[PDB]
């Protein structure tokens, strides 16, 4: 049984949810994690749906090596300065040191992209599209969190080179669009499209797009997947470059995009839709979606016959479905158990309703109790996941609607931010502004991203926050993972 | 097209082959390499048809990290002692040094089985079954082959942990033939499934067994996959105890097997199929298994767009039948240019589309294995294809196992096993298991590199005679042994 409030203290009930659903363990050391497989199934739909709509773009998967060269690590200076000090770096095998030290992996540019200099020859060669599913490791010295944040992680990375900008911008805003539709469509998480600021965006590329999911247990957001236009800054640097098919003898440089997606969606799930009794799974993720539970010598035997005979309807409907007739334990027990794991509906089967060609039906997401005849079993049952699924986007949408609002001044800015809300502000866009708002605010507000599609229209000669310069843009800020 | 010659110059053949596939690319950490997309297509049919098949058996997948600590890494004393040489180590992030230095994984057993330890408390929380794809290092300093031999690699690693024996000698037997299957039916290579020898097996281990491929190219077997019976040597180094009400007070040992499968697999197919004209993929793991490629198309607009739409025809028809096509509609490459690409990427079947053939009602196939060219009726494209991809297949591998058949002989001394040694061959000799015989067979093989002992064969070419001495002469034979040179 869970023991902690999410309204009371955050931290310990979102250790006691991700281990007493069996979905976390806890490694010897520490910030390493162990996915033990109720996460992982979460994380193997999330990349089946990602993996087949990626292919529709002409993408292919590949693999390249988790060590990196301190040379090609070097190459591209503002990566490299960003990047340098959670680098791990293994230098010795058993007691014999290597000849030079290498790096383990943070990320894949500097991996993948002297191959790329190798096969990108002329422009026949191009557009490149690799993905790769695999992990990587930053190893910060700051407090890890079990999915959110954490030192080695599981996420897929693509990386495109295209032959004229136009191609990749379009193909930045593509792969945003699928990380959208991971979040709201199967983790039934609302996410706000932008642009990251110049202070926030990744270092070495052009512009950064990004999904913001916001946490209203902490009033904090966190960024839920990435999707950047890197430009020609690391084809220069790598010398990704093909000869110019009209201008004879000119080289030009390929345009590149990167995107990044990683298990910090299902840490986002179990903060948005957990509840006291436990993990809340979105149906459309859930490895087990219905479970069958008998309660209450021929009846026994009629009952478990019984069971089974729900279990084959569901199943030759494709409904993901488990009946738990275990002896060895209690029916009270069994529901503790797949309540905490967060299975979208429990079916109850006992006696009476058996005997009446009835079953009662309990939604996780309400805890409301429902009495079906065994005739509507498939279609009602299907018909409630889809609506627990709507639910569960509707809620965390209300959340969202009430605690992302506008302010135009820094004093409303501030009230809005302490009452556990994020905030759209008129922005000037300058660093040094971003840091005097963080400043003045403190944990500070951080910039999150400047909405694609903003609550309001910036009006003409509006000023920023600073007073100083006008303002460029509407920004959502707030306190961040 | 390709240059060097397979039995010529075989590690300049083989590079040649795996590089113009556009299989490997070599990485700038000298002995790494990059698994490019039509490599990694192999590995994921091999992934698709055995996760299906170990989740029929109730494994199921997770991740355990990357990273052992020191404590962990040492509570095995005789596992750690075979890994520790080439255990890569973790010693800086970024400037600071790290308080303790911390190992990447080699073999997940230390990092799996703490967490063992923790989950079981019971005979009900028995069985365990957990697999997990992913990659480990094993950085030695002799120097890598690209797919067989390398520092870092993929594979799937199951562990699993079970009350009694009876159910965990019953897994590795089902695991070892699902890898046989790998090797038979889906990459068209003939293995022996056998158990190693008390010196081969897994250090800590109570008994390996294996499924060897023999590489007629290069005369060495290698071995394609192993799954281990772990006894209860590592339950009670990581106290992963039970205990059952049938057994009062005692605290009950759980049994314990592991279980891998790398990309040596491509390798190995390569090894076996590869010829003078590149690559050769079996039909079943073909991430394409039909290039269409119209014939040509030259300097009417009518005809050349007529010629693109039967191409797209036969593209439907044989997208409707389950046989994964690729039409190759480029206009920048000649014909010629796209024959030679898709020859040395090893596409099963080429189908050719010329004017001539759309006006006629017919289209030309060109097998990989065997470059015969067909002209086939248009109607039965579907079904002739289909048949055509099913002989390739069987031809695949019936050539292999004519090859094994006639490169596996046995032998009874130590004379006759060095003739035939030096032949090109392998060997099933009566064996007495002692691992001194194995050194000293090892040392006089070489020269008086030499031959190891590969499997103990469960099916051996001949029944052992009651009272037959080893090759030693030493002491009597325990069983026929394979051995050879080896990778
Ligand atoms: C699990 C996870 C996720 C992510 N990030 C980043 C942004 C991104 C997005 N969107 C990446 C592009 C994909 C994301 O998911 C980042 C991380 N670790 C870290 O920063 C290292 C670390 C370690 C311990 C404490 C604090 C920080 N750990
Ligand atoms: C690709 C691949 C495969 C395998 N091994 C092992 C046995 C096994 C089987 N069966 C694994 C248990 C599953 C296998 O495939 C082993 C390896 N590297 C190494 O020994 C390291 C190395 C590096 C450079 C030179 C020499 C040696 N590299
Ligand atoms: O780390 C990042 O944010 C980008 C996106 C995936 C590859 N690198
Ligand atoms: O390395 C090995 O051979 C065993 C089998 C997979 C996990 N450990
Ligand atoms: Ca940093
Ligand atoms: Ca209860
Ligand atoms: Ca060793
Ligand atoms: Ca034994
Ligand atoms: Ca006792
Ligand atoms: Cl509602
Ligand atoms: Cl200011
Ligand atoms: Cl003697
Ligand atoms: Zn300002
Ligand atoms: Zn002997």
């Amino acid at each position: 049984g869970l023991e902690a409030k999410k309204e009371e203290n955050l931290a310990d009930w979102y250790s006691q949810v991700i281990t007493k659903s069996e979905m976390i363990e806890y490694h010897d050391i520490s910030g390493c994690y162990i996915l033990r497989p109720w996460a992982y199934a979460i994380w193997e739909a999330i990349k089946d749906f990602f993996d087949a709509e990626i292919k529709k773009l002409g993408v292919e998967n590949c693999y390249f090596p988790m060590f990196v060269s301190q040379s090609a690590l070097e190459k591209e200076k503002t990566h490299v300065a960003d990047f340098a000090p959670e680098v791990a770096w293994v230098t010795r095998s058993g007691k014999t040191e290597l000849a030079e030290p290498i790096a383990i992996r943070p990320t894949s540019e500097t991996v993948m992209y002297p191959a790329y200099a190798k096969w990108v020859q002329s422009h026949r060669d191009l557009p490149i599209k690799l993905n790769q599913w695999c992990n990587v490791v930053r190893w910060e010295f700051k407090h890890p969190q079990p999915f959110l944040r954490t030192r080695e992680f599981l996420w897929q990375e693509g990386h495109s080179a295209f032959a004229t900008m136009e191609e990749a911008a379009e193909e930045v805003l593509q792969i945003l669009d699928l990380y959208a539709q991971v979040y709201e469509e199967l983790l039934a998480i609302p996410v706000v499209k932008g642009r990251k600021t110049e202070k926030e965006k990744f270092a070495g590329g052009d512009y950064t797009t990004t999904i913001e999911a916001f946490i209203s247990a902490s009033g904090r957001a966190i960024q839920g997947g990435t999707s950047h236009h890197l430009g020609q800054n690391f084809s220069k640097m790598f010398e990704i470059v093909f000869e110019d098919p009209k201008i004879p003898g000119e080289k030009q440089f390929a345009y590149q995009n990167s995107w990044g997606l990683t298990t910090r969606t299902i840490g986002v799930m179990t903060m948005v839709h957990g509840d006291n009794m436990g993990l809340v799974l979105p149906p459309r993720v859930a490895c087990v979606q219905v479970v069958i539970i008998p309660c209450g010598e021929e009846d026994k035997e009629a009952l478990i016959a019984k069971c089974n005979d729900y279990r084959r309807r569901l199943l030759s409907v494709n409904i993901r479905v488990r009946a738990d007739l275990r002896d060895n334990y209690s029916p009270g027990w069994k529901f503790n158990h797949w309540e905490l794991k967060g299975v979208p509906i429990r079916l109850e089967v006992g006696p009476r309703d058996m005997k009446s060609c009835q079953f009662v039906a309990v939604r996780r997401d309400t805890g409301e109790k429902l009495t079906v005849a065994e005739n509507e079993a498939e279609t009602k049952l299907q018909a409630i996941l889809e609506d627990i699924q709507v639910t569960l986007f509707t809620r965390a949408s209300e959340d969202l609607k009430t605690h992302m609002v506008v302010a135009n001044t820094m004093e409303d800015f501030q009230k809005i931010l302490d009452s556990g809300k994020i905030v759209q502000i008129p922005f000037c866009g300058e660093i040094d502004c971003e840091d005097w708002i963080k400043k003045t605010t403190a944990m500070g507000a951080k910039s999150l991203c400047i909405p694609f599609k903003p609550l309001c229209e910036l009006q003409p000669g509006a000023k920023c926050v600073c007073g100083k310069n006008p303002a460029k843009y509407y920004t959502l800020f707030g306190r961040s993972y």
